[PDB]
């Protein structure tokens, strides 16, 4: 993960990172029984949450850390270490770890022409999970 592309994935991000409603809807439609651990949500339509200020007010608190992370890459070690303390409780698995990936990266190539950032995000990805996966 060098400079060239730590820039071209930040580029990258910075035309969606105001959209967490949008974010967040992908990764809990990618997997279900991610949004079935969240009190607030769990029964529910996820078509007709997806509105509603509580989903907001989540989704600003989820994509506002990733926000964090991906804004002083790549010294993300403490961060994950917190991310791991928050979550590892909570049963959290690597399968629904990767869900949550592929759920953001289908919202990137949906959202913007991700042809070009690909590979930058592949590596950032890679780094991001890999470190997480070493720990819980
Ligand atoms: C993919 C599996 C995941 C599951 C099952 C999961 C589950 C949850 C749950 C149950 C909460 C508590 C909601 C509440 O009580 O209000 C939460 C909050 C949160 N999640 Fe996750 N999450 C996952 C992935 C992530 C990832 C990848 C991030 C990194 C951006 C993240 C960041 C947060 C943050 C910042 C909060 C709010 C602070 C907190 O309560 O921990 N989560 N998540």
């Amino acid at each position: 993960l060098s400079a060239d592309q730590i820039s071209t994935v930040q580029a990258s991000f910075d035309k969606v990172k105001g959209d967490p409603v949008g974010i967040l809807y992908a990764v809990f439609k990618a997997d279900p029984s991610i949004m079935a651990k969240f009190t607030q949500f769990a029964g529910k339509d996820l078509e007709s949450i997806k509105g509603t200020a509580p989903f907001e007010t989540h989704a600003n608190r989820i994509v506002g850390f990733f926000s964090k992370i991906i804004g002083e890459l790549p010294n993300i070690e403490a961060d994950v270490n917190t991310f791991v303390a928050s979550h590892k409780p909570r049963g959290v698995t690597h399968d629904q770890l990767n869900n949550f990936r592929a759920g953001f990266v289908s919202y990137m190539k949906a959202h913007t022409d991700f042809a070009g950032a690909e590979a930058a995000w592949g590596a950032t990805l890679d780094t991001f999970f890999g470190m997480i996966f070493s720990k819980m």
